[PDB]
């Protein structure tokens, strides 16, 4: 995956605030 993405896409992360997907 070129990851990297992950940690702040991440196969599913919800840690975050509401800023990822489409």
């Amino acid at each position: 995956m070129d990851w990297g993405t992950l940690q702040t896409i991440l196969g599913g992360v919800n840690k975050h605030s509401t800023s990822i997907g489409k």
